[PDB]
């Protein structure tokens, strides 16, 4: 998305998963540990029924792709999001995606049902999850209760698509996971 009078390029960058995951932990990791002359204000929006999370800032790779560099956005839905219309909403031009699953045994069954659900809302508004830029996070490893990655991969990963184990409150691979879907759109952006 360019803004010509601005001339600075804006991708989009989504975390999916399901109620309580990771996917506020992994934006407080970023903006909470970086600097303020790159990044803007992380806007946490909540009304009754629904709740939305989200932040803009500048990377620290690149510069120039028609003498223009990118601007990425993070938006995510934290806490147990009831009606489907606000993550309808929250996919509104998507470029990239990551699924922050929830290695816990208990909501494993949640994983599924959820990706599920963003293998049905973007084929919806036009988008093919094989080609648009999709990469999946194994959240929650610290957890004694957590099942082996060898079975996540041949459950929630079944058509890969590139993986990452991280843990978020202590930030492994929350930047690792990011870098990644960050040069897949870059590529898909020529
Ligand atoms: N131990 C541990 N706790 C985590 C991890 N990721 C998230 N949490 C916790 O899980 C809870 C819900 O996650 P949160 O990201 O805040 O909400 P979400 O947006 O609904 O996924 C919080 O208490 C987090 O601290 C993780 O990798 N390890």
């Amino acid at each position: 998305f360019i803004n010509y009078s601005s001339r600075e390029i804006n991708c989009k960058i989504v975390y999916y998963g399901p109620g309580l995951c990771g996917k506020t932990t992994n934006l407080q990791y970023i903006y909470n540990k970086t600097a303020a002359e790159t990044k803007g204000k992380l806007i946490s929006l909540s009304t009754e029924t629904d709740r939305t999370l989200f932040f803009d800032f500048l990377p620290l790779s690149l510069g120039e792709i028609r003498g223009f560099k990118t601007r990425f956005h993070l938006y995510t839905v934290p806490g147990q999001v009831f009606y489907d219309a606000s993550r309808k909403l929250i996919l509104k031009g998507v470029d990239g995606v990551v699924f922050v699953a929830d290695s816990q045994i208990e909501r494993m069954e949640a994983n599924m049902e959820s990706l599920e659900n963003l293998r049905i809302n973007l084929a919806e508004q036009g988008y093919d999850l094989n080609k648009i830029p999709y990469v999946i996070q194994y959240n929650k490893r610290d957890l004694p209760n957590a099942v082996t990655v060898e079975e996540m991969r041949k459950a929630l990963n079944h058509r890969n698509i590139p993986e990452y184990q991280a843990v978020a409150p202590t930030g492994v691979g929350v930047f690792d996971t990011l870098k990644a879907v960050a040069k897949l759109v870059l590529t898909e952006l020529k």
